[PDB]
């Protein structure tokens, strides 16, 4: 009922363990013994539920008593309770009870996974919420510890417009997943019931909640017309010029296509940006064989929002990685470190198509061909006399920071196929990575480097003996310590992705979380972590 100083130290090690680490029987028995002492440690609760055999009515009953007796757990912690491991309705309702404590700002950072977590919810309880079916026709065809994940997510989506947009598109892609349809019909039936319950709830609401449904419909209808247009252009017989001419021709004909002049609808990619249509003229296809288009949406306040519309490709792997980069950037900023990262938006509108936020930048490879070096590029577009190596100091500070940020982020995520065409640079200093088809240690070539640095990247900083290079190193190990601090949050979100049909996750689902886990080097203390990071940087610039 009360432990001594020796057992308290052992309990503290188990509590500190990664959420994904498997407890030993000895470890499990120690947590169950002093379960009534641990009630004052909110961080211990996750490790406590991990001991229980819910198939045993007595262990299940005993455990739930303690759940209501425990110190209410943090929001990052409750994400573990919504994984495949838990089927107990009272545990799953506990996680939703603690999810309600989060801000909508925080909720959007976890939403992609919260949608995936519905796969582990009670499908009948979702079905009973309702008062062959085309998923993308539900919203475009209207008819005249108490809450679960479905009820909760919908309740919040009605109060928040930004949340509704992502809840909609995330659930529509899930319904659109043909693998899930062929291999898990009960799951597909559930996602349709989520969309059906979403549509139903919006219709019962006030003047604005009712307009939210109309706006989602208008967005679905727009995307649908853009897809049809994409199919026509991709079928067009002729060269890139012939295809661009047909692309510009069809967008221009508003009466026939209805994509250049439309009433203010939110941009699915970033709903805070309202659009009036697509500029026909500036629309061109990227040289790429996948035939993606560059589209300049006319925004609410005269601005131009360039997007990459991809058709005939699955953007869910890039969608996941860019939402994790956005999360890692938000947590770094929270700890007072802004490394000038480009967490550009990516939203799949189907398994077949989706949007990407276009950021005006030049690939490092082109930067090297058109100017000679990163320093030669920065000398032309951002000159300064007093500045380091003739470059504006702000542009150099921005370059050192972003290089440091992406080296750590791309290292933790195991981002492969890292050529200088996949590495983009900005005239303000901003470095960033694109095209995430190879993650979690994958690569098109054997024996890939864990630290993704280049000879020219360092040369752009002004060489290895520079003050900038020291700051690059300093910002690398500092971003590493901060991202290690939020590992319980990062690993729980990746945990909820094991069945999300992401190609590099789908390869070894049972393992994939340990791949990120290992990268953090949780076995090392912050001091060893600092030295390890320096070793990775050292090894990259040498070899
Ligand atoms: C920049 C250009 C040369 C490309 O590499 C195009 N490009 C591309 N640009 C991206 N950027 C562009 C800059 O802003 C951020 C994101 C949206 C992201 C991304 O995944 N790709 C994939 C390869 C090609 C494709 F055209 F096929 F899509």
């Amino acid at each position: 009922l009360k432990p001594n100083a020796a057992t308290r130290d052992q309990l503290n090690i188990i509590v500190s363990y990664p959420p994904t680490k498997q407890l030993t029987y000895e470890e499990q028995d120690l947590v169950w013994k002093f379960r009534y002492y641990l009630t004052n440690q909110e961080k211990a609760l996750t490790k406590f539920l991990k001991c229980v055999n819910w198939d045993l009515p007595q262990e299940a009953k005993q455990a739930l008593e303690l759940l209501g007796k425990w110190k209410p757990m943090d929001v990052e912690d409750s994400l573990e309770l919504l994984s495949s491991h838990y089927t107990n309705p009272t545990v799953r309702r506990y996680a939703v009870a603690r999810l309600r404590q989060a801000d909508d700002e925080d909720l959007l950072m976890y939403l992609l996974q919260l949608v995936q977590a519905l796969k582990y919810e009670n499908f009948d309880d979702i079905k009973n919420g309702l008062e062959e079916i085309d998923s993308s026709q539900i919203i475009t065809s209207p008819l005249p510890l108490e809450q679960d994940l479905c009820t909760f997510l919908i309740s919040r989506a009605c109060k928040n417009s930004t949340l509704a947009n992502y809840l909609y598109w995330y659930v529509i892609v899930e319904c659109e997943d043909q693998d899930t349809q062929q291999r898990d019909p009960k799951t597909h039936e559930m996602y349709l019931n989520v969309m059906r319950r979403f549509s139903q709830a919006l219709l019962k609401g006030d003047k604005s909640v009712r307009v939210m449904r109309s706006l989602l419909a208008a967005q679905q209808t727009f995307v649908d017309r853009l897809v049809h247009l994409m199919k026509a252009v991709q079928r067009e017989s002729g060269n890139r010029k012939k295809k661009n001419e047909r692309l510009q021709a069809l967008l221009g004909d508003n009466e026939k296509m209805n994509l250049s002049d439309v009433e203010l609808i939110p941009l699915p990619l970033e709903p805070q940006v309202k659009i009036r249509g697509i500029i026909p003229e500036t629309a061109t296809l990227f040289k790429s064989a996948l035939m993606p288009a560059q589209l300049f949406f006319k925004t609410e306040d005269g601005g131009k929002y360039p997007v990459i519309f991809k058709h005939g490709d699955d953007l869910r792997q890039d969608q996941l990685i860019l939402q994790i980069i956005s999360l890692m950037d938000k947590l770094l900023r929270k700890e007072n470190l802004d490394l000038k990262l480009t967490p550009y938006k990516v939203l799949a509108t189907s398994t077949k198509h989706g949007f990407m936020q276009f950021i005006q930048s030049v690939p490092v490879a082109e930067v090297l061909d058109t100017e000679g070096s990163i320093q030669n590029f920065f000398r032309k577009y951002a000159p300064s006399e007093n500045g380091p190596n003739g470059i504006s100091a702000e542009v150099m500070d921005t370059y050192v920071k972003s290089c440091a940020g992406y080296c750590v982020i791309t290292y933790i995520l195991g981002v492969g196929d890292r050529h200088l065409d996949n590495l983009l640079l900005t005239k303000t200093g901003k470095l960033f990575h694109i095209d995430f088809g190879y993650i979690l240690g994958r690569d098109p070539k054997p024996l890939p480097p864990p630290m993704k640095l280049n000879k020219e990247m360092v040369e752009g900083m002004g060489g290895t003996q520079s003050e900038q290079y020291q700051e690059f190193r300093k910002q690398c190990y500092t971003a590493f310590l901060h991202l290690r601090r939020y590992s319980n949050l990062i690993l729980n979100l990746f945990s909820l992705m094991v069945d999300a049909n992401i190609p590099d996750i789908a390869l070894e689902p049972d393992k994939t979380v340990k791949k990120v886990q290992d990268k953090f080097r949780l076995d090392l203390s912050d001091e060893e972590a600092v030295h390890y990071m320096q070793s990775l940087i050292d090894e990259s610039v040498h070899a």
